[PDB]
């Protein structure tokens, strides 16, 4: 299991315009193409990101390749991230998964905001963490999601997702 399987697990794949949890315009493997409301502004986003005049639909090839991009951007974004960085340092290969998996979600700056939990990684408390994770907008939102990335983070395996 990897980074990618992983977030394939978590965000699935739409090859078409869709609404995410919060009901912004996304495509792909959880690609958000825009928090405005108009579609049309999601297809101008669309077109422009893939190059091509789309029509709100893309081809599986094109959604992985934003997929790529998207999960290139997290990591350097973390690795840029004064806040983010030593945690993502500190950690072993399972658990970095887990933070990108947070980052590729709620972005960077959305992440850094969890300080005490972060701390509380960067120090190895795992249930410690894993309860202060659980409250959060982000759990009670996406319960099943976000119960999959503590449990990683709890445990330092990919239990969650077998
Ligand atoms: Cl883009
Ligand atoms: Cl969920």
């Amino acid at each position: 299991m990897n980074i990618f399987e992983m977030l394939r697990i978590d965000e699935g794949l739409r090859l078409k315009i869709y609404k995410d949890t919060e009901g912004y315009y996304t495509i792909g493997i959880g690609h958000l193409l825009t928090k405005s409301p108009s579609l049309n502004a999601a297809k101008s986003e669309l077109d422009k990101a893939i190059g091509r005049n789309t029509n709100g639909v893309i081809t599986k090839d094109e959604a992985e390749k934003l997929f790529n991009q998207d999960v290139d951007a997290a990591v350097r974004g973390i690795l840029r991230n004064a806040k983010l960085k030593p945690v993502y340092d500190s950690l072993d290969a399972v658990r970095r998964a887990a933070l990108i998996n947070m980052v590729f979600q709620m972005g960077e700056t959305g992440v850094a905001g969890f300080t005490n939990s972060l701390r509380m990684l960067a120090q190895k408390r795992w249930d410690e963490a894993a309860v202060n994770l659980a409250k959060s907008r982000w759990y009670n939102q996406t319960p099943n999601r976000a119960k999959r990335v503590i449990t990683t983070f709890r445990t330092g395996t990919w239990d969650a997702y077998k």
